[PDB]
């Protein structure tokens, strides 16, 4: 909680969004995402804050490749903001859940899943999962694998109200043989 | 002397894509996705050769924003080689393509109940119980509010009358389609 890498250069919406979760901290811009994020990896920061979606554009590739692929950190918490496009969901990333007093306005988790065989044809399995225990999934994105053209990995969001039930869940895809990686539980403020 | 609208400059790789496709045709560059839709549109050309799909971006956002939000025309081929890796053909008939013949598909981009993606598993158990394989699913924003999608999927097209009873049951849960296209996959 001492440093804080965001998007830069300053001034950046990214940046407004820095300021809100960490008002205390000094907060240091670099020129991408890869880079923000590789900040933390490289222990020079205590969280990271990247955009992750927005409400025209759809979901950053860039940000979603690198957590999945490379980055074994977590998404922590998430602040929405209005763009003069319009909304943009921008995600803390870290390693604990910060103290923030925005209103809240919902609790989630991301995942990412690569299902067996990497066939898209099981999708419906791991949304069932999710689906019968009533867990709504509130957005679904695909990524390539970067194997071949028809592989891909998953980026699906849950709500995340009721975390018991959605760990049972999340055993029951193992049980499947759906393999996930969690990018994040968290808060949303807006 | 069929006139072919593709993405342009001339020597770019959907030139390429169509030159391979079409030797006997007039090819016509376009700056963009947009414009080369357009240039069919617009009945300057008789088909139109976009990317689709990225090997590394993944799904093109123009292409199915375009397709989806503001024009009313199919793909009746696809080609496997701004993207790299998945073109269409739109147009209103299948046209010769002196590529190999390699599948029977159809790609579809749906809308669920009050827009919530939470309906997802409903569509795809649809397809599933039916046996009816999907290759792709994607989403798009709705352009409405944050949290509302389109949602594009792409399945085997080998039983047609199998998919017209997926397209009666998802209407009867509520979901509506837009067919993207029926087409035949071509290999480079």
């Amino acid at each position: 909680t001492m440093k804080i890498a965001y998007l830069g250069p300053s001034g950046s919406f990214t940046h407004n969004v820095a300021l809100h979760a960490f008002p205390a901290a000094d907060l240091l811009p670099f020129e991408n995402i890869t880079e923000v994020i590789k900040a933390y990896e490289s222990k020079q920061v205590c969280f990271a804050i990247v955009p992750v979606e927005n409400s025209i554009e759809g979901s950053v590739h860039e940000t979603f490749d690198y957590l999945f692929h490379q980055a074994k950190i977590e998404a922590v918490a998430e602040i929405i903001l209005p763009i003069k496009e319009n909304y943009t969901r921008f995600w803390v990333l870290g390693d604990e859940t910060p103290t923030i007093h925005l209103k809240e306005e919902d609790q989630k988790i991301s995942l990412a899943l690569t299902l067996p065989d990497n066939l898209p044809g099981a999708l419906y399995k791991a949304l069932s999962t999710f689906a019968w225990r009533g867990i709504d999934l509130t957005k679904i994105e695909s990524r390539p694998l970067k194997t071949i053209l028809g592989e891909y990995f998953f980026i699906i969001d849950f709500e995340n109200h009721n975390e018991k039930l959605v760990s049972f869940a999340l055993e029951e895809l193992t049980s499947i043989g759906i393999h996930y990686k969690i990018l994040g539980k968290y808060a949303v403020y807006r």
